[PDB]
């Protein structure tokens, strides 16, 4: 048979950068509905539109037993009291596992299971995090640095309903008086 | 529903050790039958039999879907003109990619087809290897200090060390005249 051709590709460790990577870039503007101040979204939209976070994936072609991997360069920043994030990642085949490894920065991982029953998991540099089958997750950037990490998800896993940018997630994170909370969100049904 | 909860788990990126993964150890004395020189591999286990490598393991039930994720202390050394590696497998479930992270040291990756076709990979810091569907593959120590990495493969991927000691890889890797070379095992057939 034909197999698939190996290869080694670097990482910088203190960059994310992957050489040859699917670059992608997001900046506030893609996430409408995101963040539950819309009010400081705006603000923050029309006189900056950060960048919140890149991707440097390196995609299969979607089959079982094949293993995606991705580097994010989640960048820091606040809308309103809320710290910035990913999109969220929730599976079209649902009991596929992840594994995220910590790099370079502060940060953590909000996960939830379909109900939306909620976890939270502190990232420094040196943590890798197992999500689940079942368990939807976003990162969240805490601290003042870039936060950096490796994701290796299975190719056949997917994204998409049980969505999250008119849904979301049980709670958010935000910072109160200099002190990092996982509270509960407003605008969840 | 059941759900398995999500976790953090701490990876030291300069010692390989995860906090409470339980290690195995295998010394020279359980690699019999792996190095084309087995006078010079009887020679160093009488003297000293040290550990080649250590491997600490974060393991799910295997389940389709689900993923582990180790790193391995391959210590340096040599038996005769060759590098100490890893046993190294062929997966029981054949078409299951794995992808390995490097931390620290200086190393490299063979790999092989079922039917016997050979492949090299470098891999130093920042070095992530995606090992695809199908392949054999088996991790080299080629520098003076400990090769540590991390993997992380499908749960159910099984193991298969049988075909490796019995067979062999095609090709061996040995230190000759100083500069590292990659060779064809003789005890290959």
């Amino acid at each position: 048979m034909m197999y698939k051709e190996p290869f080694g590709v670097k990482v910088d460790f203190e960059t994310g950068i992957i050489e040859g990577a699917k670059k992608s870039v997001r900046r506030l503007s893609d996430m409408e509905g995101y963040f539950v101040d819309e009010r400081a979204w705006k603000e923050l939209v029309e006189k900056e539109d950060p960048v919140v976070y890149e991707v440097y994936a390196v995609e299969q072609e979607e089959k079982e037993g094949d293993l995606n991997f991705a580097t994010t360069v989640l960048y820091p920043g606040k809308v309103g009291k809320e710290f910035f994030f990913t999109k969220g990642h929730f599976h079209a085949k649902l009991d596929r596992a992840e594994v995220y490894v910590a790099l370079k920065g502060k940060g953590g991982m909000l996960l939830q299971t379909p109900e939306g029953d909620a976890k939270w998991i502190s990232m420094e540099p040196g943590t890798v995090v197992y999500v689940p089958p079942y368990w939807a997750h976003r990162t969240v950037n805490i601290g003042d640095e870039p936060f950096i990490f490796l994701a290796i998800y299975p190719a056949d896993a997917g994204h998409d309903y049980g969505t999250i940018a008119e849904k979301g997630f049980s709670k958010i994170v935000i910072e109160e008086n200099g002190e990092v909370k996982v509270v509960d969100n407003p605008r969840w049904k």
